[PDB]
């Protein structure tokens, strides 16, 4: 029905695999990757990535979200630099094959005994300009959050605050800092300095596995691809760290210095692109699954029952894609969360909420612009079959593939409770 | 509420290993769930009367059984005849009404290589008056099931067939057996005879075992409450023997001369029915629901991929029940074989439809009488809202429950592909 | 099959077809009951005790020596029926049978007997007749007490104190005939020495379809604390009149086994009924067919995590005895032991391997027959000058007692466990030997 | 506070899940360093005085690159490396042996070459303990430099580099005739596309743990401390992961040979190795190797698992075993345990060699011979005790599992003993 080839092909036969160390004995470097790449590549724009030609290299070569680092430059600069974003992005709303959403984050300064003046005037840039995230800098309690919380004044709620964990302080009260944040960032530089450097990998792997828990985007950043800012190729140990992170459970990788500054920004995007598409493929999803369904409480929302139940249904048969249909994300998020091996496929009409999906591992985000329905079942199943066209375009899916359609019963958000198993036709 | 998790060995069902799965569990932890693991009964002098039969049904009588090793075709008509008055006697509150299935037992080969001149006479009795299943008596093999098949003929196409294993030779041949018939019985009477009789549990628990996996119904037969054919209470023994079969993951328990010949034919059915609820509350669901979804294999089958994940939802919300339409009750079936602890409610218009479904553990049929709706989604909600209310009668549901329904995209059997997560108002 | 490959070509096919050998090698416990098989034969000696109940039917030395070659382990005398003549008679009947095969000690079999108390009946506390029959046991040298209705801790201590001084080596098995002592299992456990599961009373006592759940309880926390657990009453009721037993009855003696008990017991059926003999000969055959459909895959990982870590040297030297047995498929572990101590230790941990063990008190090998797997071997010869060249003559007692008997075979391999000084409590060495 | 430290609430955990969740920056190391430091020797690390400062820093094992150098640098090399580790001799109860490893040239275009076969007898020649064959693509390979060693050189162990393509593929054919595996990341990386290489890290070092044979990380894991004091975070990362892998041994190239701080490099990898064996899952890693290994007839194999067990069971601070090759602290080892195996021997070569495996602490018995052996035995049990007592491994009232054999001779292994210290 697929093939003896299907079944060689993004590590299935270390899939199967009864134990972990079966599963580690039949990694085959000869199995290649089929999936779409799921773990998103965040890019810090600088002086080697502010072009508009430049930014579109990297869109093409994959980077989901790009990075301004409010440590440097004025608001000018970085209001230019959203502009060249935004314009490289517009580029490609034609093609619907080239045209990807990139959400635009803005990492913060850093404090000193409360937020700092400087930062509560670039989180106000922020919300003017339309961010999507925050990246806060050295978060040390959950008092830090709210306070870049009440900065995102009346008019960026919706903006989502990725806590950045640089010293003791945040480790030890990353379960406070962790329950009011959106995700967490693991920022290792700060953090390597702060605490000793042999220590970083406990405090990265617990952070990821915790956000793992939780159901929150984790991201892993700094000195990743390092020699890559003034060599073509990395070290062993640099693309040891990118595989490493993505087997960890990080939702997102992250680039500094390598298309900020480096001579290779574009052939950084392409190495994180390659490595993270072949460590997906290597999680071993038979332990990981059973994990983080018994470390999963008992849920009475219909989202959370319909996310596993959607999930488990996409192992059973194979299926190519998850097709979800969310209006802030959250149904996408739920989704992601138990990490299937299908493509997360959201279709959103929020503009805002489709570059943020980004934060979250494999879920790949379509942006919704037709006319509503008079009937709203009919409308629900024009985006279902966007979704299925924008899948069969980008190499997703193909006729005679199953997918898993998750949907609501009424309009809005928080209805979601349906689960559909479709026939590719 | 915690009055909630101290019933149906909750704690119990909480443990981490089988261990200490036995330690928790708790005599004074009261059943909830409806008995799930039917109750076939012997007919015979002792429960042929009309009001017998009545007292019977509603102890938990789901299947009657004829004998033909004893009696004549008028015997057996009269029946046939008398169990259906006494089933239909309950028909005016359709939200009510159990169904019960009658099941022609053969009186088997003898001497002889294959199928008896009489046997081909009583399987043709059976198509004739409308029988529901049938036990072949010495299945060997697996031609002999299909001159079983061919003796039904083309009008008993929809008949089911339960091999029954009584030998040494169908224990070695049980896989090409099971492969052909719909079921199986464990025939512990002849099979205690044919091999010694300190090997029967493990023929019964290799049966049980393989029949679990391979998702098709199997019957432990004979002797389980012997001792209350004269005595008003059975051995420890036999209580020990009716609740091991259940947890062995027996769909049926079967009463022979205690429910035909005996003097207490209605209290067996009770003590079997206490039991069976017992024994079920105290089923290791951690580890079954595992064993079952490793074991089962990939399937393209969308009423086979809706079938887990309507499982897998169940358990993650704790559902009261799995709402199904079915009309040849294999949507059913396929959620049976997950064992989840949520109860099917199968409703089906297809009165044998409903008969038949009692082989499958937890599957509690509903008949719907009402013609069918102009709009098919009002028909289709129509049943569901059937299921609510008879659920609700009886004991199923409550307000505020949750329920798991599952559908298909269009009329006629084989489309089932809908899992939707439902709260009861 | 690349961790049984060698094994396989070694052993042979044929060695993996026996005792249940491929559903042992099962990943999950579905995979184990689909690959139970009744052409694979049962090799390993029975290993779960039977307990006869003495009576009319097995009262005669000729019929307890036919007894004894059946399988029976222990004989129960129900303190419920007879005066203390009748018991003293049935004790002496039971010691000349037994004594009958005192001939040669590589083949001796221990009998170890069991007084099984009346009960307090309507009162409170130990009745007067229950403090006469239990210093009737003490006086004469019964090994084990059966106490009727225990329901509280402070029950199993009256019984200890009317045991005496004279009585501190009895084991003290606990009866949980009712609600209370269910409800208080875990403070009777903790000072008993073990439990058996009466499910006559207990089932009037509580419903009857609920037994089945406090059997099961009774029996994983037994398996939890490393202490005897004996299963009782109506096992097969219907031999007391048939030669053959009910599906039902079959059923429960396997299941019995199967859920860990250590003992199972025969009352009726051989105290009054017309098969004695045959109801032994069926409880050996069902409990040989169990013990090899045991699932020591999950078993042995669950005993191991469930148990806490030891400091105890027995305790860990008993862990590594069977792990190593598992390991390859030895034959045996030999161990010395005075109490018998060293011998339930190993037992805890159910191995599939026989746990052979030599004792110079023969009390304690007929108190060993409580503990499943263990097969008592009373050393007689006096103590060597050396004590290095003592343990070492117990030891070559044990593989030669292990020869005759068809435990043991040349090329087999076997586990022992001593200790590092004389006297018991000092257990902390395992070794691995080859049988030539 | 026992059970704070050594990442003991995350091993107590029932997932994998749960024990990241546990992980703890302040519960900090408290057992013996056991993953084993390969440094090359080079113009950086060359003398005397140097190389007591890596003996004192962790450096287990000298590797010599014999693509650089000649006979007679090569020669200069093993006389300081045993100089240094000779300086430390006068205190037995603290010595600690270091391996001398050649790695040869390879074949380059080339069977074996005739540079090879010269530096093979070169080793021979000069008591190497390993030999780290290089390019190794089939099992003819491995024959090859065995035949090269000759006669003289029978004891030396071959670890086999896997750089390409043809030995991932033919890898177990490779395992099965050499006695461990080194992951060539620099060529490896070069031969097979750069983001393949921590599939054939992971998949190597799984499958030389279920051989229970010796396996090596090597290259670039702290490249960038060749000019700087402090690593980069993919580094510290990538040294943590092949520990977390299951390497047994893990080696420094450039950072030692010709790097700014060869010493300081040292030091990096053991701290991080001790972070990471802290970190080892031991829950489900025991449970999954004793699973795999399959049943054994042979009394050392069937000891081994007994007393990784017994030592499970009780916390156990040590193993101590006594051996004449190496290979029942070797049969310890595969099944990791978390007790350290303190080997006590005679032998000066197997002493050197036992580092190749994980978690062996090799000891010297230079102590006068008692006239009974069951004497000369609970001697060499007490030097053992002493040696672990001395260097922190044991304290009064710990709890100890001994493991001898019944007769003198190497292959008689069969005895395990729990003893509590003083
Ligand atoms: O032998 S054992 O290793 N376990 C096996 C017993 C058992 C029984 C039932 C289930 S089930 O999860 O309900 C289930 C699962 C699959 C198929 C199925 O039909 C049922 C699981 C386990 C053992 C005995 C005693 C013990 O006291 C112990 O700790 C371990
Ligand atoms: O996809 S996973 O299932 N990878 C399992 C990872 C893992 C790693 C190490 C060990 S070990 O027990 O130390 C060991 C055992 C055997 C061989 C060995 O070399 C090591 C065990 C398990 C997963 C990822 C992220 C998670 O957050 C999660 O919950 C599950
Ligand atoms: O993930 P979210 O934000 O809860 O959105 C999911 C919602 O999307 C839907 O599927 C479609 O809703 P709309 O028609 O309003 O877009 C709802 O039925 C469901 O409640
Ligand atoms: O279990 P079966 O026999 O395949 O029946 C399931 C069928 O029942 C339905 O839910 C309802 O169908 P009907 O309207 O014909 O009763 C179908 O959509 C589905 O195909
Ligand atoms: O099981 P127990 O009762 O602790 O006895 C085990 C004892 O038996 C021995 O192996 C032999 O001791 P004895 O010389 O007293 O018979 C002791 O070393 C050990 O302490
Ligand atoms: O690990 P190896 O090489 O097999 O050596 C283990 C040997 O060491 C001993 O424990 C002591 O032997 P020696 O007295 O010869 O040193 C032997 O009994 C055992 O056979
Ligand atoms: O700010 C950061 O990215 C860091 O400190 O690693
Ligand atoms: O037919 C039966 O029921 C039997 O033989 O047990
Ligand atoms: O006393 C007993 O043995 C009983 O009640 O079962
Ligand atoms: O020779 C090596 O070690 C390499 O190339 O990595
Ligand atoms: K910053
Ligand atoms: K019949
Ligand atoms: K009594
Ligand atoms: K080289
Ligand atoms: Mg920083
Ligand atoms: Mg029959
Ligand atoms: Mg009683
Ligand atoms: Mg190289």
């Amino acid at each position: 029905e697929l093939g003896t080839a299907f079944f060689q092909q993004q590590q299935l036969p270390a899939a199967m695999a009864d134990t972990f160390l079966e599963h580690l004995c039949l990694l085959d470097i000869d199995s290649e990757p089929v999936a779409a790449r799921s773990t998103s590549i965040i890019a810090t724009i600088g002086p080697a990535s502010r072009s508009v030609e430049r930014l579109k290299e990297m869109i093409k070569a994959g980077m989901n979200i790009a990075r301004l680092n409010f440590s440097h430059g004025s608001h000018e600069y970085h209001a230019e630099s959203i502009a060249n974003v935004r314009e490289a992005v517009e580029s490609f709303a034609g093609s619907p094959l080239s045209y990807r959403p990139v959400a635009i984050a803005l990492d913060t300064k850093g404090p000193g005994p409360g937020l700092s003046e400087q930062d509560v005037r670039d989180l106000r840039f922020g919300v003017e300009h339309g961010v999507d995230i925050v990246f806060a800098s050295f978060v040390r309690k959950a008092s830090d959050v709210a306070a870049v919380r009440a900065a995102l004044g009346p008019e960026g709620h919706g903006i989502k605050i990725i806590s950045k964990i640089e010293n003791h302080e945040g480790v030890k009260r990353f379960d406070e800092i962790l329950e009011v944040s959106d995700g967490i960032m693991v920022a290792r530089g700060d953090l390597g300095i702060e605490i000793p450097a042999e220590k970083v990998f406990l405090a990265q792997k617990m952070m990821i596995g915790r956000c793992n828990l939780a159901g929150k985007p984790v991201v892993c950043a700094t000195q990743m691809l390092e020699s890559m800012i003034t060599k073509p190729r990395p070290t062993r140990a640099e693309t040891s760290d990118v595989a490493n992170a993505v087997l960890d459970g990080a939702d997102c990788i992250m680039l500094s210095g390598e298309t900020a500054k480096g001579n290779f920004p574009v052939e950084a995007v392409k190495m994180q692109h390659a490595i993270a598409r072949e460590a997906e493929a290597a999680v071993y999803h038979r332990q990981l699954f059973e994990e983080l369904r018994r470390a999963a409480p008992l849920s009475r929302d219909p989202t959370e029952v319909t996310a596993i139940g959607a999930v488990e249904a996409a192992f059973k048969c194979c299926a190519a894609a998850i097709i979800v249909l969310t209006t802030t994300g959250r149904s996408a998020q739920l989704l992601s969360r138990y990490r299937p091996r299908a493509a997360v496929i959201a279709v959103t009409r929020s503009a805002q909420a489709a570059r943020q999906v980004h934060l979250c591992r494999g879920v790949f985000p379509l942006l919704y612009r037709e006319p509503p329905e008079a009937i709203w079942a009919d409308d629900v199943d024009r985006r279902v079959q966007f979704g299925i066209e924008s899948g069969k375009l980008r190499g997703f899916l193909r006729v005679g593939d199953l997918v898993i359609v998750v949907t609501g019963w009424r309009p809005g958000s928080g209805y979601t409770n349906i689960m559909r198993v479709l026939s590719i036709s």
